[PDB]
Order: structure tokens, then C-alpha cells, then sequence
């Protein structure tokens, strides 16, 4: 039983918990959609000049 | 005799009635079930907000 016990501590202390990270990945999938989305919008900056001239 | 009735006393006192736990674990089981296909359900809320990006 003290075993079990120690077992149960060990698991206590490092075990995740799978369920939140189920939400978690797929928000930051979807996060990092968004960010190389974004990170394509903030690269056309300089094309804008090229109408002024 | 007073063994006996001391004896059915604290069976009394501790005895589990199965009948009642073998309904209550089938309802468990189908509630588990359907607990998770929720949670799974709502952990797919991020994939909308792609779409419109």
C-alpha cells in the first residue's frame, strides 16, 4: 500500500493533464494561423511606395 | 445469537446494496460518455474564427 501510495504522489507531482491541453493545442494552432497571416500582411508595407511614384 | 445479531448489525451499518450501484454504474458510464463527446465539442471553438480570416 506504501507503494502505491508513493506512486500515486510521484504522479501527483508530474503528471499533465491531457484534457486542458486538448483546447489548448488547437487555440494555438489557430493562434498560429493567425500570426503568420498577420506576419504576411506586415511584409507588403514597402509595396505601398511604389504607386506614389 | 448475540454474535450473529452483532454481526448483521454492522452489516447493516457498512453493507453496500449492489442492486442500486449496478443501475447507477451503467447511468455513469453513459454520462461519462457523453461528458466527453461535450467537452470535445467545445474544444473545437477556435477552428470558427479561421474562417473568417
Amino acid at each position: 500500500k506504501l507503494q502505491d501510495s508513493l506512486d500515486a504522489g510521484v504522479g501527483n507531482l508530474v503528471d499533465a493533464d491531457l484534457a486542458k491541453e486538448s483546447a489548448k493545442l488547437q487555440s494555438l494552432q489557430t493562434k498560429q494561423q493567425l500570426g503568420v497571416q498577420a506576419l504576411s500582411i506586415a511584409n507588403q508595407s514597402s509595396s505601398s511606395i511604389l504607386s506614389l511614384f
